[PDB]
DNA sequence: ATTATGACGCT
DNA sequence: AGCGTCAT
């Protein structure tokens, strides 16, 4: 008992930005604010695949993977904004710069782990400590959570009809229950977090006029599930407490890294729906079915327990280029195949001087990967090369001179090929 | 014809 | 080294 981890040790969130490119054109746009509005790339056909969605477009059905004509179908007035396309296909350097200006102010408060282009996990751990001793027996106000929510409260016994008196009157129970006294009770270092992430929140808001969301809790897990309770532009507290009645109803695929074929087979091989369900299996027989490592890391997550650290990384580990050439237009000659590996090869080529000028570091090794005619994986086939030179002659031909091969009969290229990948890795310094 | 592209585990 | 999974 007194011995038993409860996963209770550090203070961790995940910031994650609200319809994300949909912001960025928005702010460059000021026609497109608060109204239903997406970002589409390929206009040609069907008028654009959607690959993000404003909340208010999201309340007609509106959603990502649509195609535009369709959506449209939905949501007749729906705006829209086109991804820039340079060199034959989409470019996504406009959101990459969003980017960097939101992770270069999550990095002033604490240590960060890039997760995506649009959210980071943030170790608070020391951040709160410091807090801490800044005030000492300063209770908290609730006029320093203004837009947080506790999950699972309020509970017990009219404001309440509406969201906002939900989220006070649950913010109340909590604070009045909080015990300012002992500095080390991890519910308190939990609402300390929460104090931070709301100035970390506004201040993302203030300096790039973006709205975001985020998630508190003991591990990157539940950070990230919390993050996704109450966007958009609110940020929720998940503590330790809340597990178990949280996770009684949570299906098991809303859970990180849960939501593919893992997941199905959790489901599958133990006949149980919710993550709450995980409880009732020992270590062991979770080991048996899914393999030490994931038999062990149910057995804990399903406790709200997780060690996985917040790494310090803001840098991406790898800088890649790719298109896909669905149905009729898979490259089915040996020019095609060379010219969109130049097209390829220039973008990269862009973005690695860039890196290198930006971060003091050179790529040193080029992956290409492409995809045959008939096969649904996202690979068909890998090869690598040295990246001596950022050069984008050189690397396109280099790309072709490790690929040529898986040329069967020609002039021709067959099978033709229905996708190109050029991805630059195994940075050093410079 | 659900695209562009990341991190990282397994062998 | 090359492939498979899970992810936004
Ligand atoms: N499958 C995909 N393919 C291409 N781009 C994608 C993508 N999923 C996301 N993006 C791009 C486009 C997105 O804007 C961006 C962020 O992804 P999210 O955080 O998953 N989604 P958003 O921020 O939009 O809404 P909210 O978080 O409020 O739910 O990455
Ligand atoms: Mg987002
Ligand atoms: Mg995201």
């Amino acid at each position: 008992g007194p011995h038993m981890a409860t996963g209770q040790d550090r203070v961790v969130a995940l910031v994650d930005m609200d319809c994300f490119f949909v912001q960025v054109e928005q702010r460059q746009n000021p026609h497109l604010r608060n109204k239903p509005c997406a970002v589409v790339q390929y206009k040609s056909w069907k008028g654009g695949g959607i690959i993000a969605v404003s909340y208010e477009a999201r309340a007609f059905g509106v959603t990502r993977s649509m195609w535009a004509d369709d959506a449209k179908k939905l949501c007749p007035d729906l705006l829209l904004a086109q991804v820039r396309e340079s060199r034959g296909k989409a470019n996504l350097t406009k959101y990459r710069e969003a980017s960097v200006e939101v992770m270069e102010i999550m990095s002033r408060f604490a240590v960060i782990e890039r997760a995506s282009i649009d959210e980071a996990y943030v170790d608070l751990t020391s951040a709160v400590q410091e807090r801490l001793q800044k005030l000492q027996g300063q209770p908290i106000s609730a006029d320093l959570l203004p837009s947080t929510y506790i999950e699972g409260l309020p509970q017990g016994p009219e404001e309440t009809v509406q969201k906002e008196g939900m989220r006070k009157q649950g913010l109340f129970q909590w604070l009045d229950s909080l015990q300012i006294d002992n500095l080390t009770s991890p519910d308190l270092q939990l609402t300390v977090g929460a104090v931070i992430v709301e100035e970390m929140r506004a201040a993302i808001e203030r300096e790039t006029g973006f709205q975001c969301s985020a998630g508190i809790s003991h591990n990157k897990v539940l950070a990230k599930l919390a993050c996704g309770l109450n966007k958009p532009n609110r940020q929720t507290l998940v503590s330790h407490g809340s597990v178990p009645q949280l996770f009684s109803q949570m299906p098991i695929r809303k859970i990180r890294s849960l939501g593919g074929k893992l997941g199905a087979s959790v489901i599958e091989i133990l006949g149980i729906e919710y993550m709450g369900e995980l409880t009732q299996f020992t270590e062991s027989q979770l080991q048996s079915h899914f393999g030490e490592k994931n038999g062990s890391w149910l057995y804990a997550m399903c406790r709200g327990i997780e060690h996985d650290p917040v790494k310090p990384r803001q840098l991406p580990k790898t800088i890649g280029c790719s298109k896909n050439f669905p149905g009729k237009t898979a490259l089915a000659t040996r020019e095609q195949v060379q010219w969109w590996l130049l097209q390829l090869a220039q973008e990269l080529e862009e973005r690695l001087t860039k890196d290198r000028n930006d971060n003091d570091r050179v790529a040193t090794q080029l992956v290409v990967s492409i995809r045959v005619q008939g096969d649904k994986r996202l690979s068909s086939l890998r090869r690598c090369c040295a990246l001596t030179r950022y050069d984008a002659h050189k690397m396109s031909h280099d790309a072709f001179t490790v690929i040529k091969n898986c040329n069967t009969s020609g002039t021709e290229w067959s099978p033709p090929l229905t996708m190109l990948f050029l991805c630059a890795t195994k940075f050093s310094a410079s």
